[PDB]
C-alpha cells in the first residue's frame, strides 16, 4: 500500500505546489502525561513508506503543549535534515501554523498541510478546505495520517501487546503465574500465540492439558 501517483498529482494541484511531492514527511504528536511528548515522524518516498528513515523526537514536559512540541520537532529535524517536498501535521490550523513559524525561525520554507483533529477537513495556508467525503485528496491525506498514527501507536507496542496477551491468559483456568509469564515472554503477543501449535504451547509450559485450555480461550 502506497499513495497513488494520480492522487499525488491531485494533491499537488490543490496545494498549488510547483514541485511533485516526492518526499512527504508526517508528524504525530502524542503526550505521555507527567513525562514527555513523543513526536513520531514518518517518511513517504515516491508514495511509499521509507521505514528506515522514520524517527521520533521527545519533548520533555509534564503537561502537553502540542504547539511547542511541533515547533521543537521542526527546529530539531530541519536544522539537521533536508526539507521534504511537503510536511503533513496531524492537526488543524494552529498545529500547521506552529510548524510554519518554526521553519521560519530557522530560515526554512516548505509547504505544510494538515487534517483537522479527526474531522476530515484539510488545513492549508491558514484556511480550512472542506472537501466532499471521498474526494481523492482527502483519501490520500487520511492514508498519510493513518501511517503517522500507526507509527505513533507502535511506540508502546511490545508492552501493550504483552498486557493484552496477559489479559487473555488471565482467563485460562489453572494456568498459574509462572506458566503465564513463560507464555508471555515466549510469545510476546496474541498474534504470535494464535499462530502456534498446541505442541509449541505445551512445550513452553510443560503441560499439554493447560495448552489445550489456552487454545480454547484463544
Amino acid at each position: 500500500r502506497g499513495l497513488r501517483k494520480e492522487a499525488l498529482e491531485e494533491l499537488m494541484k490543490l496545494l498549488n505546489m510547483k514541485d511533485f511531492p516526492y518526499r512527504i514527511e508526517g508528524i504525530d504528536i502524542s503526550h505521555l502525561q507527567g513525562k514527555y511528548t513523543v513526536a513520531s515522524l514518518v517518511v513517504f518516498e515516491d508514495g511509499f513508506p521509507k521505514k528506515g528513515d522514520y524517527r521520533r523526537y521527545k519533548i520533555e514536559q509534564d503537561h502537553p503543549d502540542d504547539y511547542e512540541s511541533i515547533r521543537t520537532v521542526v527546529k530539531r529535524r530541519y536544522s539537521k535534515h533536508p526539507l521534504p517536498n511537503l510536511l503533513f501535521v496531524d492537526g488543524g490550523i494552529g498545529q500547521v501554523n506552529a510548524a510554519i513559524e518554526a521553519l521560519k525561525e530557522i530560515g526554512k520554507d516548505c509547504p505544510v498541510v494538515g487534517l483537522a483533529k479527526k474531522e476530515e477537513t484539510v488545513v492549508f495556508e491558514n484556511r480550512e478546505i472542506h472537501l466532499p467525503h471521498d474526494h481523492p485528496v482527502l483519501r490520500l491525506l487520511v492514508q498519510i495520517r493513518d501511517e503517522t498514527h500507526r507509527f505513533a501507536v507502535s511506540y508502546h507496542r511490545k508492552r501493550r501487546e504483552k498486557e493484552s496477551l496477559r489479559s487473555v491468559l488471565d482467563n485460562v483456568p489453572g494456568i498459574g503465574p509462572i506458566r503465564k509469564k513463560k507464555l508471555i515472554e515466549h510469545f510476546g503477543s496474541l498474534e504470535n500465540i494464535r499462530s502456534a501449535s498446541l505442541e509449541e504451547i505445551a512445550r513452553v509450559i510443560g503441560s499439554t492439558e493447560i495448552a489445550r485450555r489456552v487454545l480454547d480461550i484463544l
